[PDB]
């Protein structure tokens, strides 16, 4: 016998099966178990607070309407234009902004119902998920990133959502990301919603995404540091040789800002402060003082052999204090922010 | 009794329901209640005047032809592929300039019928609505976007839209902005429309946003700020110190111009003058005067002991009256934008 | 009676009302009379020479077959779905590069037939209209934009298409343009088509941009102004001070590319010259003679009492000339741009 | 008699008429002639070799099954919604990467038929035509834009496309574009296709483009020639003063180096070299150079009246031959570029 | 006989022919032979990962219920309109983002069948497939594109899809890319995949992309390289030049940075270090030493004939010590890159 001719003997009027009531109308809810297959991962922007994927969705639900024991064959497989003709889980995402499915060559859409009549339902559709960054601790910042299987119009005493028991959360090898890197470890949870209505279903998981911090360490610290130690360097010149000493502390000052205004295109646009602009505030403020400690030695010297003594000592007294202080920030900065960072 | 068969009955040709009459089709207007949840906030652009939001929007009125009786159950729901079979409002959004609904899985929308009549009808959407922007003052900016639900072609004597009395509007938590906050406060107004045709109902609620300062302070104040008091360092070095006096001046001059320069790429483009520009001139006219005023010094000591006494007179003139002109002008710009902002 | 069985009756198949059938098919063309709001405006770009509008457009016309005197009412209203069964003008636009309906909740479309027979057809749409540019004088220029309505297939002995007498073309309150102004003034026309085929209707509006010059004074003249005058001070130093004279000249010229080269990524991508462009330029050729001027000095005074007085006059020339010719050179270049507009 | 009911006997089921059998299908084959006129022109982009055209495409054949006598009218028009009842030529742009019609208001197609049985086709759409650029000669580059139309399932024997005699294209006045030129001259080439199949009928179209050199003019080759010729009066000042020479070398070397980094951010990006690149590097080397004929300079003369001879014939011979050797680069690297260029 | 109604008569109810039976439904699996024709590729993207291509794909297979005797003609043509009444294979694309099919005119689909049952199968459509990129070395690096090709419900024991024998994928001549160069060879791959459901077939192609490299040696390598050997000169200065020497190694050092920065913009944005980074990190590190020799030079001679030679001895030491590192680190730095790259 035909298997499209027994669906239809199955699911026609004739057998009244009705697609707007749900299975075991009457009594206990119908319980939906989920699996995710993530193909790609990535379009990461702070600029829309948003991420893309590209998933496999399985759902597996029991339906003792569709139960058969004439046909000889196992398995069934359904027609994916005449979808519409059966009853399926009103599943959405609540953290979408942008969804679709794919059609190239045929319709990318798999139902399966079997002798007991248990339905496997697999389709691939791509998602745009919004997720709320930080950015705080901007170099070093870990991000983490949901994505919630929710109800539309079922209470909890009708529709029920449960993850797989072996591999609900499934990722592609060699996936890469331009700026993150995702943690092998991923989180289940039950984030059950409470409306007026009632309960709703609602499952979620969640991925951990650390930065990469090479391109910032070789591009923006390591500079930044060179120019404020060349600012130093003031201090092992001769008290009397002014247009030497001003010069490489102006040109100093403006090589800082040459740096800090070219670092500048290249960093995520936010209205609040961040862990490298502080860097990038404090050696500016460095590089600004080196000028202004050989301002206050040329004026002591000039003023008319104890005033000369006065004037060196300031030097021999900055020649140590200065990179004691850098070294003190520097530690402080960092331990606050590798340390004090969970 | 199967549902679908009642409904069948309730809005079949045998029963007479016309989709294109309006309920109360002789007597008092239709009065339709409205209730949003807003699920995301941002996008915001000054380039094209608009934000992007995704909503929930729930409307429920009374229709008298869908009273029931004789089904035990107190609600009844509708299919959405069959809701072109029953009489909805004509709601648009009057300062939209986009719109889409969601189909990921089954369609994101709901019908209920309740036993007296009542409908419910909650739908989920995604908007772009455009909201004009001054910028007049940028850095210290608050900005009002509204939203406008209207009705298309029914007048006050056909069509009523309400706001609910508990909650009309409503924010998940956890939202956030890469530029903007969004102030809790928010305003339900009564913005009817006065045609020729006639009174068209109309409301309208108001979102508050202010802008955050701690970039901008941090990396564009501070630094000119910095960079002015280091053009007044040339007021204490020794009047015959030319070649290091006037390649201080320039540098301070070729500083701020890169500073100016780099911070351009990252402010929002309009052909008016800005706050920040307007802070930006008055920074380069001081370094602008600063070295003019070596250059008058240079001039009156050269000219051939009452000469040296007038060209030192006036460095000592200047090295209390630059930082005393600064002041004022800094009280004068920061009163005039954190007071007469209202 | 029912208002749908009533229109069933007007224009079905016993009735035998034609689509495809003009009014008037024997005799005089159709004239249709057209109305448009605008609600939004702006996104006007250079790189594809474009602009966006939403728009509400109304078209009005007389059909004989439609008047009808047995019904008590006088006004019908026709459902959005069944459109497709009366007839309806074929206007398009004709500068139009991409344009698309609103369908956000009900269909924004709306048809009222009067007892006379007369027939108003109200919709909603956005357009993206072409308009080419200029920009040969980009600081200081007027664009001109146009929006062309027309017919596709119906000559001049068919279709007519006229403007309204009281207000055709209005314009929302409040729309503001980051860049642009929109004057209040605009003009109807009658850009009338002629093909081999013949005359096609076709009506044309035209609006008026200004742009503002704010920003563009206070960040790019008045800072390369400085910087000319800033060159000027070289002629006030003393002759044997070579180690600033020509460090001063050289961090002028260095300052003005760098002003130059920060200006050019906030400015539309042309291949062709601009007054701006003309600017820099001019202001690049004096900040590079200025430096001539003290290479000559130095070279002549070196030269071995008549020798170090022909040193000295060139300097005392150059004091008053410098100024002198960029005075001419900044009146001829405003009157030019100011002036010479219309 | 109704032009609707006409044109149903002409093409029922009664008729026999056949949609998908081509005109004179045992013998000759079909000969379609084109027209083409293009509206708008732009949107040049090198990121994805392509441009954006809007044109209206216009198509002649014979259909002897067309053929009637009875209808006193000389032409019929066809509905747009049923020109599926039709046969019409599988024609494609075999250069496309998008494309779609327009449905604003009415849908923008027209179908006429005559008595003789000729058909005219006239539809309008927007395409997105890929297009191979060279960009080897970046500031002075001429390429060539191409327009294929082809057949997709039909041989040489059954189908065939031809030119118009009189205007095959033609463009709208006022096009301009912000980057070319549009030369007036067009080509019609025959570029039939061979392949296992068959002959496959295939026409073409070349548009000359011209980019403009008015603003690369004076915004690169100018500045770069002014710090050129700034380096070169190094030579011309007194050997003795090494901190006024040696800073001017460097700050010429810096100042041509910022101005490189400024032009680079508004010039394609591609991973081969281009000429305003070859005078960029040839222009460093200048200003490289420069610097090093000081230093020689300055060791000879220290080195211990022969001695300070030999460093004096250095400069002597520099002044005279830096100009020379760039002269001569500048009449090398202008006719190549000028000449070398068909 | 008309073919239409030949095949109506081959694939309607009468013959009982059903679209959702594969063919030899019972023993054997299906065998399909795929040919690729590329006609574009580009819009190759780091910050998303993918590239655009748009291709002719032809599938061909066995169909014995197809098979006809009556008809003369050795081939038929499918309406396209009619595809849906055939069986054709669920192929679809693993690593695909986005797809399209073409409508431009006719459908762009073409359906043969031959005497025997054969069938063909050929369509045109626009594919974003995603590519995983290193960019570890990224001046010099080799990336590699794939293709896969997969069926979506059936094992290998139903449907195996093979290569042809001749010229699976072929690529139009005349492609160009702006970054990249598209090497002639292919690989031909079996990536076929094991499941819990059972084996699925597969069949992938490889492309092998190399960078060009003269852009970046033209305006990157080549200006460093330059700045580096300035920096060398100070060591052929006298030693009682600190105005010089100084202004010239700070100079030096503002020149790297701006060259830096003014490189930045023009780069792939990731995390993590590449080869450009560590040579722009080695330049900066040399032009930053430059200055502290100098440094150390001065303090030791200033320090009170034993002093002034120790001095001496440093400047004499460097002039050769600083060029030996500077080619050993390029070596180094070369043969690496260009050697260890497989
Ligand atoms: C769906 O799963 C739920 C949870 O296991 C089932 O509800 C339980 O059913 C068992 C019967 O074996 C009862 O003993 C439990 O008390 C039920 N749980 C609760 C909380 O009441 C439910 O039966 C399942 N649905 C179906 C159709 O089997
Ligand atoms: C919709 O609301 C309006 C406003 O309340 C109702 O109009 C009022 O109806 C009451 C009857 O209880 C009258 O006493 C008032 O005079 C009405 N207001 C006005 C301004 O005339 C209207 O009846 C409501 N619609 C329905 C169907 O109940
Ligand atoms: C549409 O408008 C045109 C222009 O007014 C009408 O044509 C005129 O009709 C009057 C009749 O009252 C004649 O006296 C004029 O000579 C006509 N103008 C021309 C140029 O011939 C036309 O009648 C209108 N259409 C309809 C259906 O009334
Ligand atoms: C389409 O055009 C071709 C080319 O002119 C026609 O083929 C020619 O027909 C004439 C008959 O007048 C013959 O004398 C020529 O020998 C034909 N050319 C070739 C190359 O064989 C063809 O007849 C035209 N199609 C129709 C339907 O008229
Ligand atoms: C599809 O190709 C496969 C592989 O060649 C065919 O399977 C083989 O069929 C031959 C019969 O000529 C057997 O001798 C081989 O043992 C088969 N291979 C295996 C691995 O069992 C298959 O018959 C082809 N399909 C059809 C419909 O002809
Ligand atoms: C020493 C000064 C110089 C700059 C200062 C920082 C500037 C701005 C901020 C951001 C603010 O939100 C918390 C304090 C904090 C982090 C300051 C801490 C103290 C600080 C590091
Ligand atoms: C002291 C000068 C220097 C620059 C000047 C400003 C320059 C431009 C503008 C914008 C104009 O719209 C109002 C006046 C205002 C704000 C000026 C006020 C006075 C001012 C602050
Ligand atoms: C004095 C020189 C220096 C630069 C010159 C301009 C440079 C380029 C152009 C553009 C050209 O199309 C017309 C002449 C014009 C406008 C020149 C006019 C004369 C000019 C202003
Ligand atoms: C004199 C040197 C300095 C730079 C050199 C050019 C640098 C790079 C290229 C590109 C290459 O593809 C052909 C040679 C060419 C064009 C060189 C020609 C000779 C040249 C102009
Ligand atoms: C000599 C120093 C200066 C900078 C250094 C490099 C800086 C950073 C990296 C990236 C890291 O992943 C491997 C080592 C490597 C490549 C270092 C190798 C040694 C190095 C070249």
């Amino acid at each position: 016998m035909s298997p499209s001719d027994f669906l239809d003997k199955l699911m026609g009027r004739t057998s009244g099966y009705d697609a707007r009531i749900r299975p075991n109308f009457k009594g206990p809810p119908v319980n939906v178990t989920c699996n995710i297959f993530i193909n790609s991962f990535g379009s990461i922007a702070e600029t829309t607070m948003d991420y893309r994927v590209n998933i496999f969705l399985r759902q597996k639900w029991n339906d003792p309407r569709l139960a058969y024991s004439e046909y000889p064959d196992d398995s069934l497989d359904l027609d994916p234009s005449m979808l519409d003709s059966i009853w399926k889980p009103d599943l959405f995402f609540a953290n979408e902004k942008g969804a679709n499915f794919h059609e190239v060559t045929t319709d990318n859409k798999l139902l399966r119902i079997f002798k007991n009549g248990n339905v496997l339902y697999s389709i691939r559709l791509t998602l745009t998920l919004s997720c709320p960054m930080d950015l705080k601790n901007f170099p070093m910042d870990v991000q983490t990133c949901i994505m919630q299987l929710e109800s539309f119009g079922y209470t909890m005493n009708d529709l029920i959502f449960e993850w797989q028991d072996e591999a609900p959360v499934q990722v592609a090898e060699g996936l890469t990301l331009p700026q993150f890197l995702l943690k092998e470890e991923k989180d289940l949870r039950y984030c059950t919603k409470h409306y007026n209505t009632g309960k709703f279903t609602c499952i979620e998981v969640r991925f951990h995404l650390e930065r990469q911090m090479g391109y910032y360490l070789i591009q923006m610290y390591i500079p930044s540091l060179l120019i404020v130690i060349l600012s130093w360097v003031s201090f092992w010149i001769n008290m009397d040789a002014a247009p030497a000493r001003v010069a490489l502390g102006i040109t100093t000052v403006l090589t800082m800002t040459t740096q800090s205004s070219g670092s500048r295109a290249s960093l995520p646009k936010v209205s609040y402060v961040k862990a490298i602009d502080i860097w990038m505030a404090v050696c500016l403020l460095f590089v600004f003082s080196a000028l202004l400690e050989y301002a206050a030695v040329n004026f002591v010297s000039r003023q008319h052999k104890v005033f000369i003594d006065r004037a060196k000592k300031i030097d021999t007294i900055s020649r140590a204090c200065f990179p004691l202080a850098f070294l003190i920030f520097n530690i402080f900065y960092w331990v606050i922010y590798k340390i004090l960072r969970h």
